[PDB]
């Protein structure tokens, strides 16, 4: 052998990960913990809690204007949200991809409003991609109606494609899968897996929380002269300042 998983937790659901580049573990995060994430998000939403280095996207406004939160990133200095990263149920599985030295590298809570494909790695200037994993958990029932994740199975085996931005303007040849998930369900997936969110044709805001983890043994690459040049918009340091040791030891990242 396997390239995308290590030994052990897991069966020929390794064989699945290896052919597909994603794996869904049912009812992984307790209802209790999901509600705690919900609660903290809404406090942020009421400007009652103001975490330290947190980024807020308000990409939608509403009138009867006033802007609504649609994503928060870099919540590593917020305690209830950061428990997601430290949660032993999440880590018993993360280790299968990263190994025993684990860094929580990118944190998001996504609040998709009522209504494009990409590779998360476009944004990550660190390697090997095989020792990096996104852990993405449904904070409510997510189906095709409210914009669940779409994935192109097996594209984790292919190259890093160029992006404009949320970006790939092409390379398919395996039928898409819509990841309908229940509350607490978690999907694990590779940074080169081509994916996107479908339309949210409901009137509700659709919540998921997620983290990309990477082996501490990984390293930082220079993106000048590559497809990734654009992300710079030094970079090693912003990602170093953001990275948090979540298990084992901080070796190299
Ligand atoms: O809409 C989502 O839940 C995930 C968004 C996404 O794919 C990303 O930020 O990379
Ligand atoms: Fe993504």
């Amino acid at each position: 052998q396997f390239q995308y998983t290590l030994d052990n937790l897991t069966l020929e659901q390794r064989k699945f990960y290896e052919e597909n580049g994603f794996l869904v573990i049912k009812n992984l995060v307790p209802d209790a913990d999901i509600q705690r994430f919900r609660n903290e998000f809404e406090k942020i939403c009421r400007k009652e809690v103001k975490p330290l280095g947190l980024t807020v996207m308000r990409d939608v406004t509403i009138s009867k204007s006033e802007k609504m939160i649609t994503k928060v990133q870099d919540f590593q200095e917020d305690k209830e949200l950061f428990r997601y990263c430290t949660l032993p149920e999440i880590l018993k599985y993360v280790e299968c991809f990263t190994g025993p030295n684990i860094m929580a590298m990118h944190t998001m809570l996504i609040n998709k409003p009522p209504d494009p494909l990409h590779q998360d790695l476009h944004y990550f200037p660190f390697r090997p991609s095989d020792l990096i994993v996104c852990a993405w958990t449904a904070m409510e029932h997510i189906s095709r109606n409210n914009g669940c994740l779409v994935v192109l199975p097996g594209t984790h085996k292919g190259s890093l494609k160029p992006h404009d931005y949320h970006g790939i303007q092409d390379e398919e040849n395996k039928a898409r899968v819509h990841l309908v998930m229940e509350k607490g369900d978690t999907v694990f997936f590779h940074p080169l897996l081509i994916h996107g969110s479908g339309q949210n044709k409901t009137q509700g805001f659709r919540k998921a929380i997620s983290c990309h983890f990477a082996s501490a043994d990984c390293h930082y690459i220079d993106v000048k002269g590559t497809s990734q040049e654009n992300i710079e918009k030094n970079l090693k340091d912003i990602w170093m300042f953001r990275a948090r040791l979540v298990k084992g030891e901080r070796t190299n990242l």
